[PDB]
């Protein structure tokens, strides 16, 4: 069953020294070189997890953190996408920090994208459909993108020089890019930024109880549309760990 998967994974876990994690932390598409940054780090190959590329448990800036460096529904199931949010939530976290590589749709080249909201273009909602022991059938997601989260990344953001923008994220399932008449389409439909992750990660994340915050690193243009990538990644790693000295 999904919950007595989600017990041997935590007591594996537990044991290999996880202890009380507060945040999850989900590295998205080069953004992975702050996990080397998490101190006292435990670091754990995907594969050597059971029910389950490495999860690291350890301290970023004093908080400590369960970072995955992630799966994606592209690689064939929501199950296994959405499983590492279950375990975070089983091992204690009050929170998820979630980022990805997106596509530029409202915004350019070096965009750090808080998100404010999704649209789940992805054919598949990860509840589906068994859960009924959370007793949880119906989830809000009217506040999936903690606005207290976003609040406190903005302040971070404004008072330490980093540019944070803000925008809608569409979430589809990849793995071909997008062609440049469906970037058009969902412009229509008021997404600034598109990729293959997150929005399953989130829906389970809001499920789980847990809060959220949302970030997307905009590199490129999605279709149709020098080193920015340098500047983008130490603003990544800037940004994040002061947000998460107060978070």
């Amino acid at each position: 069953s999904l919950l007595k998967k989600i017990y041997e994974t935590r007591d594996f876990l537990t044991a290999k020294g996880v202890q009380k994690p507060e945040f999850g932390l989900i590295l998205g598409s080069g953004l992975g070189e702050l996990a080397e940054e998490i101190e006292n780090a435990l670091v754990l190959n995907y594969a050597d997890i059971p029910n389950w590329g490495k999860l690291i448990y350890g301290e970023l800036a004093g908080r400590k953190v369960l970072a995955l460096q992630r799966f994606h529904y592209y690689e064939g199931s929501m199950e296994l996408v959405t499983f590492p949010i279950r375990i975070m939530k089983a091992l204690g976290c009050q929170g998820l920090i979630v980022t990805n590589a997106a596509g530029g749709i409202g915004f350019g080249p070096g965009t750090l994208m808080a998100i404010s909201d999704h649209i789940n273009l992805t054919g598949a909602n990860p509840l589906m459909g068994n859960l009924d022991d959370f007793g949880f059938r119906f989830p809000d997601m009217s506040n999936a993108y903690t606005a207290d989260y976003r609040e406190v990344a903005h302040q971070v953001a404004d008072k330490i020089g980093i540019k944070l923008d803000e925008g809608v994220y569409i979430g589809v399932s990849g793995p071909s890019y997008e062609t440049p008449a469906e970037i058009r389409a969902f412009k229509t439909l008021g997404a600034d930024a598109v990729g293959m992750s997150t929005v399953p990660e989130v829906i389970v994340a809001v499920h789980s109880g847990l809060k959220v915050l949302g970030i997307s690193a905009i590199t490129n243009y999605a279709a149709g549309f020098v080193a920015v990538t340098q500047q983008i990644k130490e603003d990544f790693k800037g940004l994040v760990k002061a947000i998460l000295v107060e978070l």
